[PDB]
């Protein structure tokens, strides 16, 4: 049969052949002798700072693969300005060091890196994404005047754009741009006397750096951070939010009368700002993206990790539940109410959020449409099958292949 | 070489050098990932008619040999280097060896321990091991199962077991139990292509009618067994009734739930897997233990090629099926998850809910952190199918590779 890897779907017993991942130029984790496909970050892409400028013959032969992809993309691939262009980003390297990409050419990689990324499940909508462009910017201030507009358009009072805003590249030996958040929209994790945390326990680093350049702590649940953002080569500057950009949404149930006087709430905008978009070679390690949230996000890993929020049991005693023992599914009863309040919330407030069975089922066709248009689709199973009713979906049922290609999403190392 | 191993609930991390023994190779490479795929492309167990290479051969009996004397720390002592003598002798002259009882029940309890996709390995060291080889027929077979399932279902405190018929030989045909379990509930193509009974048994159900047996009309029908001796067409064996425990499904609170004529076998005993011990290949080994909750109540009554029972107990419980937003699916299915767990706890039948299961594997994982290094474990498979991150294994990275004594996938008979 066919020389590449034989994908399966066991509820359809329909059978694709990935012939893309013949086109992954990046080697992942795994060896024929053990399969590391479960590790969140094993030591792969990982963007590590790589500061004294990179081999000139690697990054041209990036930034030829990647102006190939640009090329191809526009069907002028093998034309005069396809050859020009070429010359061009040559020449330039040979002379700098590096070079610069064309604002047609940024939009198509940041698109491509979203339609590549292997962990993200709502890629049915990678095609329709505004990239703002802000490879201008010379400041910390203008970063956040960037980074508040971005939020103003992508939250949209709750008729929510997928968005991505790109700063400048990194730079032959200089300080990089930087948002130290994880996250734009981020709760603080409060580490109390006895050791336990109030807030999110996933942002207590972030809460003790805020506070040590300067930010003056609150002390609620769902206090909004501030923003710590960097220039190159300058400390951190921080910045708050205006608390009208930032939307919520209280969180009620459509038929628990008392889940609303619990007094949790999440927020809108799910907007990621820690991680490296990579084109061509070049590296824009501030590029924050955001789209919308897929209620599971929220309501069964945010709201009840055991390292998270972890309100399963409060629930389960407010519904009455028998806590004691295992088989009593407390916590999945829990657990289906709590992510249906998620959804209900969402819908009452007009804010844009899908469910964990639509997001899937959309996936399956995008599936569809990527076998077709090259030939296959690098995919994360891990992260793909929800956390909740995995089987119940049918992203369950479909084999998937993971493989790493370029323009891509990237992990990077802390700044501090 | 030895990758760090972290879990994401607690924080802890700890690194597997288990996997520096792993002599068979998986799907995986560096360029791709294939470690969801079910089935390997090429690991498979290729037909038997030659004697597989002697050095190939004696290398893998020899290390189990210095397995299985280690076990008894016994290791190089006058016992453990005249056994390598002999088997030795045996594969120089006649191309192949046999194991000893002893050798064949550690090598059962090894095989178990390495199986990557098994959550419940932490009953691995507590197994009833049947030596079968002395089996020249179909009917001796179906007298050895039938044994078995006796013994492991003991009127619904179900144990552990396995039994081992003869292995494979050179240019013989092998002994092959045709169903993949020995309880399976027939699938009866009808009309439209719709099918009555189990999906999954479609192919198996078929291949009973064409052998003689005269089907049933139910969902539920018990089919019979196709067991078959070396080069011959397989025999037909209806399973005495009183011997296959069934569990009527009805719910703790919801009264019309038994209306749906639900019910499920006590005993999940595979056999189709192979079972391979230091290179000698054993065609025909069920084993059997208990049910974990999920696999009944989600996959096999809730998969859409299944039972997919999901649309008609919502319309019972009267949730709105117009939209996903409602999850009607998911509230179906936990009420259906709690009624196979009532259900069996009623009727005095082992089972282990998901919740349980997954802690005692946590458990597991960390005495084989102490006892090996490490140890295989198949993410996606040992994942619970509904309230994933509810459970810890979710949190916790894995690391899957093939470890010998083990069970393996070889291809259906026919
Ligand atoms: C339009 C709606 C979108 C939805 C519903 C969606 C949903 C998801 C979900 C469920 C995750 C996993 C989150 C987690 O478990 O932490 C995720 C991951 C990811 N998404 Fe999307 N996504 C969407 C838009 C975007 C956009 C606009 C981009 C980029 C342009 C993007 C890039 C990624 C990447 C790189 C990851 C991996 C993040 C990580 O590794 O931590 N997504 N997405
Ligand atoms: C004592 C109770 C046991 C429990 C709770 C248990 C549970 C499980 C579960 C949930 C699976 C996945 C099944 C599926 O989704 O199809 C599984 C797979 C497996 N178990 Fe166990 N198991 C137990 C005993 C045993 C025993 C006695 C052996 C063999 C000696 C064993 C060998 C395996 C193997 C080889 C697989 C993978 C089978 C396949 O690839 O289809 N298990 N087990
Ligand atoms: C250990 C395991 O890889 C880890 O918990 C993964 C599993 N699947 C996931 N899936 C998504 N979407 N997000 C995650 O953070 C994870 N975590
Ligand atoms: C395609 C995917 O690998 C497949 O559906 C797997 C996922 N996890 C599983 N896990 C268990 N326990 N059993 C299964 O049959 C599967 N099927
Ligand atoms: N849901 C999510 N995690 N994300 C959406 N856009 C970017 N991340
Ligand atoms: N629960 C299960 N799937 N099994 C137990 N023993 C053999 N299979
Ligand atoms: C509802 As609360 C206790
Ligand atoms: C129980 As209703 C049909
Ligand atoms: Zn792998």
């Amino acid at each position: 049969g066919p020389k590449f890897p034989r994908v399966k779907n066991w509820e359809l017993g329909s059978i694709t052949y990935d012939t893309l991942c013949a086109q992954s130029q990046q080697d992942g984790p795994c060896t024929p002798r053990r399969c590391l496909g479960s590790l969140v970050l094993p030591r792969k892409l990982q963007t590590r700072p790589s500061p004294g400028p990179p081999p000139a013959e690697q990054l041209l032969s990036q930034a030829r693969d990647f102006i190939n992809q640009y090329y191809s993309s526009i069907k002028r691939s093998g034309s005069q300005a396809h050859e020009e262009r070429l010359q061009e980003v040559e020449a330039e390297v040979a002379s700098t060091g590096t070079y610069h990409l064309r604002e047609s050419e940024l939009v198509f990689g940041a698109k491509q890196a979203w339609r590549n990324a292997p962990r993200c499940v709502g890629r049915i909508q990678w095609g329709k994404l505004q990239v703002f462009d802000a490879r201008d910017c010379s400041s910390a201030q203008e970063m956040f005047t960037y980074i508040c507009n971005h939020i103003k358009y992508a939250t949209n009072r709750g008729n929510l754009r997928s968005a991505i805003t790109v700063f400048p590249q990194r730079a032959p030996g200089r300080g990089d741009f930087r948002i130290w958040n994880s996250q734009l929209v981020r709760y603080a994790g409060y580490r109390q006397q006895d050791g336990s945390v109030r807030g999110d326990p996933a942002n207590v680093e972030i809460t003790e750096l805020c506070i040590q350049h300067g930010w003056t702590p609150g002390n609620g649940r769902f206090d909004v951070l501030p923003l710590l953002l960097q220039a190159p080569d300058e400390a951190p500057e921080l910045f708050v939010l205006p608390p009208e950009l930032v939307l919520e949404v209280p969180l009620e149930h459509p038929t628990l009368e008392w889940f609303a006087a619990l007094g949790l709430r999440w927020y809108a905008l799910p907007a990621v700002s820690n991680m490296l978009l990579e084109i061509g070679g070049l590296e824009f390690s501030a590029a924050p993206f955001s789209g919308w949230y897929m209620s599971t996000e929220i309501g069964t890993r945010n709201l009840c990790d055991p390292h998270r929020y972890n309100i399963l049991e409060d629930v389960a005693v407010c519904m009455d539940l028998d806590t004691r023992t295992t088989s009593s599914l407390w916590k999945d009863k829990a657990a289906v109410e709590i992510n249906l309040a998620v959804l209900h919330s969402f819908q009452l407030a007009k804010v844009t959020i899908v469910d964990h069975h639509a997001a899937t089922v959309s996936f399956m066709k995008h599936l569809d449409n990527e076998q077709k248009a090259r030939g296959g689709c690098p995919a994360d199973w891990a992260w793909i099958v929800p956390p909740i009713s995995g089987s119940l979906t049918p992203v369950f049922h479909q084999e998937m292949v993971n493989y790493i290609l370029s323009p891509a999403f990237r992990y990077q190392p802390d700044p501090w």
